[PDB]
C-alpha cells in the first residue's frame, strides 16, 4: 500500500565534520525510528545541486558539492499512517532528541519536518547490478515478464530529481491531473527508475523541534542531555497544512544526463510538452528542482509500496 | 502613514562578479522603480549571517560573509498602495525585466517577491554623525524635543534583525497583541535603532517571475531582450497569501553586538521573557533570524512613514 | 534598588577551544539564570591584564593577552536577594550542573563563587553611541538635564578596574568612609563611567562546586550528565564570610589610558591622595587591580539600580 | 556676503613627486595669494573619482586613486570683488609665476582658471568633531539654534560632488530656477553638509597662463626665474566667459555612500525627480560629476559668505 512519508529538511556546514557526524549519528537515529511497527523504511538524500534550467538559475548546477559552503539533507521516513510517525517520535524521545541535537554545532537552518501523503506512485523495488538474473529468473517462472523492473541501485547509484511545486488554491485537481498524465507519459526516457507525487498534509512540531515557549527554552538551554517537553508541541500536524498546497515529483533517474535529458522531455517533446504545460498554468511557486542523492537507504520501504 | 512593503528575495553566487553587477544593475532598477508616483524609497539588504542561538544553529554566526559560498539579497521596496507595486512592475517591464534577467549568470534561488502590509512601525528617519547636530537644534527650536530620534546610521552602517515567524490558524491576534507589547519594551535596549512588524498579505506573481505555461517557456528560451508576456500571471497577490500566516519582524541595530544583546533581551530580562513567551505559544515556525546590511537605500521611505 | 552581586571566578586556558565553549556555554547559563524573578541581570568579564602601579607590578601590563596561557573569567549576577541567587541554583541545578561542568576540559581553577552587598554606587545605564541624541531630547523634555549620563557604551566597548581590597578588623568603617569620599572625588577625572563598592557577605557553596565529600566524589567521577546531590553543600553563604573582610572597588573607565590616569589620580592629585591615604592605611591586602573587558552583559541591570 | 570664486585647474602625473611639490609649493601659493586684502579663504581639491551614474560611465568609480595615471586639482580662491583676483596676480606675479612654473616637470595639461560668480548658496562654516559642543552651546546661548549648523569637517575629511553643467542659450532662467528648487529639496538628504551654484563670468587668461605670442614664447622658454610679460594676455576676464553658459553645482558630502545616494535622491524620490527633470530639459552638456577630496584649505572663506 502507499505509505505516508515525512521528510526531515536541514541545512548544515559542508565540512568532514558535518560527515562524521552523519556516520554515527543518523545510523543511531534509524535504528531508533524502525522501534515503531509503522516503520516501513527510509530514503536519506543529500542535496549535490540545483538544475539550472538553461541559464534561468545560472549560478547552479547539477553538482555544486565542491563549491558549497552548505549540505542541505532530507530524510524520508515512511510511515503505514502518518500518526505512527508521531508516535514514534514521542515514544522514543530520550533517545531522538538527545542524538538529534547533537547534530547541533553543525546546524545551519532546520530541522523542518513537513508531512506528505503519496498521491501517485511508479516505484520500483531497488536491485543491485548482481540481482538481475535472479530477478529475470523469478519473474518468467512466475510467468510475470511485466514485473520485471529497471534496475534501480541502491545506496548512492542513482540520482534523484526532487522538484518543488504550490498550486493556486482551487487549481489542486488540474495540477493533480496533469502531472499523473505528465509522469506516464515521462516513463518513456531513457534512464528513467522511477516518480512519485507527494502533497503535502501537514508539519511535525516536534520533528521540526518547534514548541512552545516553554520548550523552546528548552532547546536553547540544553546541555545535550535533557529532553525538551515533548508535550508542549502547539500544534496538530494537519494545522501546520500550508496553503497554497505545497507539492513534491520526485522522479529518479539512472544518472544526471538522464535525469537533465529526461525531465527535459516535458520542455522538449512536443506532445509531452502540451500536457506539462497544464500543471505550469496551476502554480504559484516552482517548479524548483534540486538534484539529490540517496545514499542512506531502507529500500525495503519499495516492497511495502509494491505489496 | 504606513507603506506597503514588497521584499524582492533571491540567492546568488557569493563572488565578485555579483557584486559587479549589483553595481551596475541595481541602481538601474531603482531608476525604473522610482517613475512610479506611488514610489515612496526603498532599502536592500545582503543576509551577512545568521543569529545562532547560543548553538541552536551551532554552523550559523553573525557574520559568515567570508565562507559562504552564496549570497542572499532581500530588496525592500515601499509603496503608498501594494497595487502601485504591481502597476510599476507591468508599466514598465519592459526595462525591469530585461535589466532583472542579467542577472540570470549569478541566480541560485528566487527571485520571490511577496507583499506585506505594516502593522507595526516604531522606525525614525536616517541621519548620518554629521547632521545630529542640525536635528537637535531644529527639534529644541520647535518645542519638540521628544522628536529627536536615536542616529540611525544609513548606507551599510548599521544592522538589521530580520526575525521569519508563521503562526498558527486562529493565533493570529495573540501574536500581533504580543509581539507589540514586546517591541514596546524592547525599545529599552541600547543600540535600538527602530523596529516594525509585517504581516503577508500575498506574493507578487510578476516579481517572482512565477507566469503560466507561456511566460515560463518566454523565461527559460530569452535571449534577455524578449518580455514574457506580463499578463501571463495566473494568480492575483492575496490568492498566494501563505497559512499559516507569515510575519517579519524586523528591528535595527547600532552593531551586531547590540543585536545579538539587545535581541536577546527578550529571553534575559525576565519581565519582558514573560511577554515575548505569549509571542512563542503561537508559532508554527521559528524564529529563525537573518542578520543583514541595509547597504543601498532610499532613505526617504522613512519620512513618508513618519509624516 | 541595590542588588547583590554573585561573581563566579575561573581560571582557564587561553586558547580557542574554550573561547569557542564560551560562544555556546554562556549563553545557555545566562538564559537558566534568567528563569529566575529575582534575576535582574548580569555582567561578564575576561580578565585582560593588570596595573602595574609603576614597575611595582614590572612583570604586568594592562593588556596581557596576546603573551598569557590563561584566561581568567569574572561573572557578575545580579539579584534583588541573594537569597534568590541560591534559589536560582537549586531550582535549575539539572542544567546549570551539566552546562558549567562542561567547561571542565578547559578548567585550570575555580569555580569560587563569593558573594557581595553593594555599599555604594553610582553607576549610569549603558547607552550605544548611537542612542545619546534621544536621551538628551528625554531628559531636557522632562526637565532633569542632571540626570543625562555619560556614555557607558556596552558590549566589550569601555574597560573596568576591578580592585581587590581585605581590611583589617576593626577598620572597616574606616575604610567604607574612606573609599566613597575618594570614589565621590575621582567622578571628576576624565573618561570615569562609575564606580561601586562590593563587600563580601559570603560565599556560595553551589556556585563554588564546594560539596561534602559526597557531592565531591560525585563531581570528581561524573561523565557530564549526573547531578551532584545539590544538598550536601555543607555550608551556608554568611558561614564563608572572609575576615580579614573583603572589598571590590569597581570603576568603570572609557579607555585603558582614562583607567591608568584616572585611577592614579588617588595619587597624582595631592587633594585626592590625602583622602585615599585613608583608605591605604586599613588594608591587610592591597589594592590589587585586575583589568577587565565587560564582554557580554544584561544592561538592564542598571536599570534595576537607577529605579 | 557671496564671494567671487576662482577656480584654477590642472591635470598633473600621479606620481609620489607631484604630491611632494603641492606639499613645498601649495602653501607658499597660499600664502602669496593671502597677501590681498579681497582675498577670503581658499579651498582646494583632488579629483579622487568619477560618479559612474549607473554604468553610463561604466569606467568610472568613485575612488580611481589607486588605478589613475593622472592626479586633477582644481583649486577656489574666494575673492571679495573678482578684480581683486586679477590685481592679486598682478601685484604679485614674480612670486607667483615662479611658483606655478616650478610645477611644470608634472603638468599635462593647464592650468586654466575660470571665474564664476555664486548665484546660489547654502554652505556652513567647517567644524571638526570636537568643536560641536562649543558651537552647540554659544547658539542656545544666543537664542539661536537654528543657527547650529551640520558638522562639516575641514582638510580632508568629507567629500564634494562637482557637476558640470552647459545650458542651452535661452534656457539660463529656467535652469536657475530649477537648480535652486532641487537643492532647497536636496538638502533633507542624509549627510548632506551644504550646497552652492557657480555661474561662469569669464576666464583669467593671466590665471591660465594664456598671453598673446610675447608672453607665450617667455613662458616657453622659461629657465623658472623670469616672468612673462603680466600686461601682455590679450583678453579681459568676461570677453572669454563662455555660451553654452556654464555652470558648476558643488555639494558637500559626509562620505561617499551619502554623496552616491544622496545626490541620487534626485533620480530616486519621485517628487524630487520631477523638479530635477526641469534642470535636465536645460543642458546642452552634462550633468558630469566629479568627486573631489577638499584637503588644503582656508575655512575662514565661509565666515565671510555667512557673515
Ligand atoms: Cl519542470
Ligand atoms: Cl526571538
Ligand atoms: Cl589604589
Ligand atoms: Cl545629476
Ligand atoms: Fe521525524
Ligand atoms: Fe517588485
Ligand atoms: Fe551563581
Ligand atoms: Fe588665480
Ligand atoms: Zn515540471
Ligand atoms: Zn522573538
Ligand atoms: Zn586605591
Ligand atoms: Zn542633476
Amino acid at each position: 500500500p502507499k505509505p505516508y512519508v515525512a521528510i526531515n529538511m536541514a541545512e548544515l556546514k559542508n565540512e568532514p565534520k558535518t560527515f562524521e557526524m552523519f556516520a554515527s549519528v543518523g545510523p543511531k537515529v534509524c535504528m531508533v525510528t524502525a522501534r515503531h511497527p509503522g516503520f516501513v523504511g527510509f530514503q536519506n538524500h543529500i542535496q549535490i545541486g540545483i538544475l539550472p534550467f538553461g541559464n534561468r538559475y545560472g549560478g547552479a548546477k547539477m553538482d555544486m558539492t565542491k563549491e558549497s559552503s552548505t549540505v542541505r539533507v532530507l530524510q524520508y521516513t515512511f510511515w503505514k499512517d502518518w500518526k505512527d510517525h508521531e508516535e514514534m517520535h514521542r515514544q522514543n524521545w530520550s533517545y531522538l532528541f538527545r542524538l538529534c541535537y547533537s547534530c547541533a554545532s553543525q546546524m545551519i537552518w532546520g530541522p523542518w519536518e513537513p508531512i506528505y501523503e503519496i498521491i501517485y506512485a511508479n516505484m520500483p523495488i531497488n536491485t543491485e547490478m548482481t540481482d538481475f538474473t535472479a530477478v529475470v529468473g523469478k519473474k518468467f517462472a512466475e510467468g510475470k515478464p511485466l514485473d520485471i523492473p529497471v534496475i534501480s541501485q541502491p545506496y548512492g547509484k542513482r540520482v534523484v530529481a526532487f522538484a518543488e511545486h504550490s498550486v493556486i488554491p482551487g487549481k489542486e485537481k488540474q495540477f493533480e491531473d496533469a502531472i499523473v498524465r505528465t509522469l506516464e507519459m515521462l516513463k518513456k526516457a531513457p534512464g528513467f527508475l522511477g516518480a512519485m507525487v507527494l502533497k503535502e498534509i501537514g508539519v511535525s512540531g516536534i520533528g521540526s523541534m518547534q514548541f512552545g515557549a516553554k520548550g523552546f527554552h528548552q532547546v536553547l538551554e540544553n546541555p545535550g542531555s535533557l529532553e525538551p517537553d515533548p508535550n508542549n508541541v502547539m500544534y496538530s500536524v494537519p494545522e501546520a497544512k500550508n496553503t497554497p498546497q505545497q507539492y513534491i515529483v520526485h522522479v529518479e533517474w539512472a544518472n544526471t544526463d538522464a535525469l537533465m535529458f529526461g525531465m527535459g522531455r516535458v520542455l522538449l517533446y512536443p506532445e509531452l510538452r502540451q500536457v506539462h504545460d497544464e500543471v505550469l498554468d496551476t502554480l504559484v511557486y516552482g517548479p524548483y528542482i534540486r538534484i539529490l542523492n540517496p545514499m542512506m537507504e531502507g529500500t525495503f520501504w519499495r516492497e511495502y509500496l509494491n505489496e
